[PDB]
């Protein structure tokens, strides 16, 4: 009995996708290997402790019954990009939602006010020391490598 509530399709649908497609048995049931088998046709996860870790976080779990569905309702979150991927993501990701990962020197240093670091002509400055991009070059994965490998501060 929904209420008023527009969300996301495109991860409700393949939620449906993913599971229809192992549940297309139609035993109404479902198991907690059943739940693995998606995961284990495409290959979404490495080991079935990520796909467990994060279902077991939900609450519990048991044999078989047909709740296991929630495994792919929650994949299709738990599997969604957060501050797991980096670390400075996250402080832009609060600010910039845009933020993929990866942004121009615009972006940059609109979202850096988040993470609360002052990305100034220094923080460029080794950035073309190690990651080798002038300031007028968007930063990347490797960017945040650099960076977090640096390890530097001056405000204590
Ligand atoms: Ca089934
Ligand atoms: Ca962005």
């Amino acid at each position: 009995m929904s209420m008023e509530i527009e969300a996301p399709n495109a991860n409700t649908q393949k939620i449906r996708d993913c599971f229809n497609f192992y549940d297309r048995d139609y035993d109404g049931k479902i198991d907690v290997k059943q739940l693995g088998t998606l995961i284990r046709s495409l290959g979404c996860a490495p080991t079935e402790d990520e796909v467990n870790s994060y279902i077991k976080e939900f609450a519990i779990e048991g044999e078989t019954f047909q709740i296991e569905q929630f495994e792919l309702i929650m994949e299709r979150e738990q599997s969604k990009p957060d501050t797991r991927e980096i670390k400075l993501r996250k402080a832009f990701e609060v600010f910039d939602q845009d933020k993929d990962g990866k942004i121009k020197a615009s972006d940059l240093a609109h979202n850096l006010t988040t993470v609360g670091d002052k990305m100034t002509k220094e923080e460029v400055e080794k950035v073309f020391s190690i990651l080798g991009i002038t300031m007028e070059s968007d930063i990347d994965l490797a960017t945040f490598l650099k960076l977090v490998a640096l390890h530097h501060h001056h405000h204590h």
